[PDB]
């Protein structure tokens, strides 16, 4: 199923996710719906909280043939180093982009879709994508890093878009 993705300024985007107790068929259903939603909207990363599910689940696929599915359940950052930034986007903040400071290289531990643990060292776009997604789970958005003026302007832009989006 394709789930509805929440937009700012929804308060549900600020909720802190609870860890997944046990990776069972219900959780795997959520993971599959999340991938389906992400591809449908053509994103490359999705956090559970963006679809108003407040558990520590993230799906990522940066691939062209939509066939390098990455699932992070209960992710934990073990190490990070360096500093980078690209102009990030987000399906919850339609059509807005901004450069945000991130660590360059990241090492995480997580469970996969089967509930098996794994470690992953990432750099480049993957490292940035994992940080951006891990932020969602503690109620952080990429605009939180920007100046008050920049944040206000982004909110308006999105409110204007959702206002036209429904043409009645
Ligand atoms: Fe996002």
């Amino acid at each position: 199923s394709v789930l509805q993705v929440l937009h700012i300024p929804d308060e549900r985007l600020r909720k802190v996710a609870k860890p997944v107790e046990e990776v069972n068929a219900e959780i795997q259903r959520i993971v599959d719906d999340m991938f389906e939603t992400m591809y449908a909207e053509e994103g490359i990363g999705l956090a559970a909280t963006q679809v108003d599910i407040h558990q520590r689940i993230i799906v990522i696929d940066v691939s062209e043939n939509r066939d390098e599915r990455l699932v992070l359940i209960n992710p934990e950052l073990l190490e990070k180093s360096g500093e980078t930034g690209i102009e990030e986007g987000c399906l919850s903040i339609p059509e807005q982009r901004a450069l945000v400071p991130r660590a360059e290289k990241v090492k995480i531990r997580a469970l996969d879709r089967d509930g098996k643990p794994f470690e992953l060292e990432a750099d480049g776009l993957l490292a940035i994508c994992i940080q951006h997604e891990m932020d969602h789970l503690v109620g952080k958005l990429f605009m939180d890093y920007l100046s008050p003026l920049k944040q206000q302007r982004i909110r308006q832009k999105v409110e204007k878009l959702d206002r036209l989006k429904a043409r009645a």
